[PDB]
Protein backbone atom coordinates (compact mmCIF):
# COMPACT_ATOMS: atom_id res chain seq x y z
CA UNK A 1 0.00 0.00 0.00
CA UNK A 2 2.88 2.68 -1.39
CA UNK A 3 0.19 5.34 -1.37
CA UNK A 4 -1.88 4.48 2.33
CA UNK A 5 -4.97 4.31 0.59
CA UNK A 6 -6.09 2.57 3.71
CA UNK A 7 -7.10 5.78 4.72
CA UNK A 8 -9.51 5.67 3.21
CA UNK A 9 -11.15 2.60 3.97
CA UNK A 10 -10.33 3.41 7.38
CA UNK A 11 -12.27 6.98 7.15
CA UNK A 12 -15.12 5.63 4.94
CA UNK A 13 -15.78 2.23 7.03
CA UNK A 14 -17.87 3.97 10.22
CA UNK A 15 -20.12 6.31 7.60
CA UNK A 16 -20.28 4.86 4.50
CA UNK A 17 -23.73 3.17 4.10
CA UNK A 18 -24.93 6.81 5.55
CA UNK A 19 -23.19 8.01 2.29
CA UNK A 20 -24.85 5.44 0.45
CA UNK A 21 -28.14 6.67 1.56
CA UNK A 22 -27.98 10.21 1.50
CA UNK A 23 -26.78 9.88 -2.46
CA UNK A 24 -29.47 7.93 -3.19
CA UNK A 25 -32.17 10.42 -1.61
CA UNK A 26 -30.26 13.18 -3.31
CA UNK A 27 -28.55 15.23 -0.49
CA UNK A 28 -25.22 14.81 1.38
CA UNK A 29 -25.98 15.74 5.13
CA UNK A 30 -22.74 13.79 6.74
CA UNK A 31 -19.13 15.18 6.99
CA UNK A 32 -17.31 12.63 4.26
CA UNK A 33 -16.54 14.87 1.42
CA UNK A 34 -12.89 14.60 1.32
CA UNK A 35 -12.81 10.94 1.49
CA UNK A 36 -15.45 9.88 -0.17
CA UNK A 37 -14.91 12.32 -3.77
CA UNK A 38 -11.48 13.08 -2.98
CA UNK A 39 -9.28 15.89 -4.46
CA UNK A 40 -5.48 16.98 -5.19
CA UNK A 41 -3.91 18.11 -2.27
CA UNK A 42 -2.72 21.09 -2.28
CA UNK A 43 -6.63 22.33 -3.07
CA UNK A 44 -8.03 23.14 0.67
CA UNK A 45 -5.40 23.79 3.58
CA UNK A 46 -7.19 22.54 6.32
CA UNK A 47 -5.69 19.28 7.84
CA UNK A 48 -8.02 17.17 7.17
CA UNK A 49 -8.44 18.12 3.22
CA UNK A 50 -4.46 17.77 3.27
CA UNK A 51 -4.84 14.28 5.17
CA UNK A 52 -7.06 12.98 2.53
CA UNK A 53 -5.66 14.70 -0.41
CA UNK A 54 -4.48 12.74 -3.53
CA UNK A 55 -0.83 13.11 -3.54
CA UNK A 56 -0.38 13.01 -7.68
CA UNK A 57 -1.89 11.49 -10.64
CA UNK A 58 -0.57 8.07 -10.22
CA UNK A 59 -2.57 7.91 -6.85
CA UNK A 60 -5.12 8.35 -8.54
CA UNK A 61 -4.65 5.82 -10.64
CA UNK A 62 -4.19 3.75 -7.54
CA UNK A 63 -7.08 4.56 -5.59
CA UNK A 64 -9.35 3.47 -9.09
CA UNK A 65 -7.78 0.67 -9.02
CA UNK A 66 -8.23 -0.61 -5.48
CA UNK A 67 -10.93 -2.85 -5.47
CA UNK A 68 -12.78 -1.27 -2.54
CA UNK A 69 -12.38 2.46 -3.37
CA UNK A 70 -12.62 2.60 -7.55
CA UNK A 71 -15.84 0.69 -7.46
CA UNK A 72 -17.03 3.03 -4.38
CA UNK A 73 -16.51 6.20 -6.00
CA UNK A 74 -18.09 4.86 -9.39
CA UNK A 75 -21.09 3.79 -7.17
CA UNK A 76 -21.06 7.72 -5.26
CA UNK A 77 -20.36 9.37 -9.20
CA UNK A 78 -23.61 7.24 -10.10
CA UNK A 79 -25.94 7.94 -7.29
CA UNK A 80 -25.39 11.60 -8.21
CA UNK A 81 -25.64 10.86 -11.62
CA UNK A 82 -28.99 9.33 -11.17
CA UNK A 83 -30.55 12.51 -9.32
CA UNK A 84 -33.31 14.30 -11.28
CA UNK A 85 -34.37 18.16 -11.15
CA UNK A 86 -31.67 19.05 -9.09
CA UNK A 87 -29.19 21.32 -9.24
CA UNK A 88 -25.57 19.96 -8.00
CA UNK A 89 -26.03 23.36 -5.58
CA UNK A 90 -28.83 21.22 -3.90
CA UNK A 91 -27.09 17.67 -3.60
CA UNK A 92 -24.01 19.16 -2.38
CA UNK A 93 -24.20 22.51 -0.39
CA UNK A 94 -21.36 25.10 -1.10
CA UNK A 95 -18.31 24.49 -0.83
CA UNK A 96 -18.78 20.64 -1.81
CA UNK A 97 -20.46 21.48 -5.19
CA UNK A 98 -16.50 22.73 -5.52
CA UNK A 99 -14.72 19.93 -4.05
CA UNK A 100 -16.87 17.60 -6.46
CA UNK A 101 -15.71 19.58 -9.24
CA UNK A 102 -12.63 18.93 -8.46
CA UNK A 103 -12.82 14.82 -7.36
CA UNK A 104 -14.12 14.64 -10.97
CA UNK A 105 -11.89 16.44 -13.03
CA UNK A 106 -8.92 14.58 -11.05
CA UNK A 107 -10.54 11.14 -12.02
CA UNK A 108 -11.49 11.88 -15.41
CA UNK A 109 -7.91 12.88 -15.97
CA UNK A 110 -6.63 9.80 -14.23
CA UNK A 111 -8.15 7.10 -16.57
CA UNK A 112 -9.96 7.30 -20.40
CA UNK A 113 -12.36 4.80 -18.91
CA UNK A 114 -14.13 7.91 -17.16
CA UNK A 115 -17.53 8.07 -18.84
CA UNK A 116 -19.35 8.31 -15.32
CA UNK A 117 -16.76 11.44 -13.86
CA UNK A 118 -17.38 13.11 -17.34
CA UNK A 119 -21.11 12.52 -17.51
CA UNK A 120 -21.34 13.97 -14.38
CA UNK A 121 -19.19 17.09 -15.45
CA UNK A 122 -21.88 17.38 -18.18
CA UNK A 123 -25.26 17.06 -16.41
CA UNK A 124 -23.78 19.36 -13.82
CA UNK A 125 -20.93 21.81 -14.44
CA UNK A 126 -21.44 22.67 -17.91
CA UNK A 127 -19.05 20.21 -19.21
CA UNK A 128 -16.61 22.89 -17.05
CA UNK A 129 -13.77 21.46 -15.23
CA UNK A 130 -11.58 22.49 -12.17
CA UNK A 131 -9.07 25.23 -13.07
CA UNK A 132 -7.13 24.63 -10.52
CA UNK A 133 -7.19 20.62 -11.03
CA UNK A 134 -6.17 21.14 -14.68
CA UNK A 135 -3.55 23.38 -14.08
CA UNK A 136 -1.51 21.06 -11.33
CA UNK A 137 -2.09 17.79 -13.43
CA UNK A 138 -0.11 19.54 -16.57
CA UNK A 139 2.59 18.94 -15.32
CA UNK A 140 4.02 15.35 -14.16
Amino acid sequence: DPFDLKRFVYAQAPVYRSVVEELRAGRKRGHWMWFVFPQLRGLGSSPLAVRYGISSLEEAQAYLQHDLLGPRLHECTGLVNQVQGRSIEEIFGPPDDLKLCSSMTLFARATDANQDFVALLAKYYGGGEDRRTVALLAVT
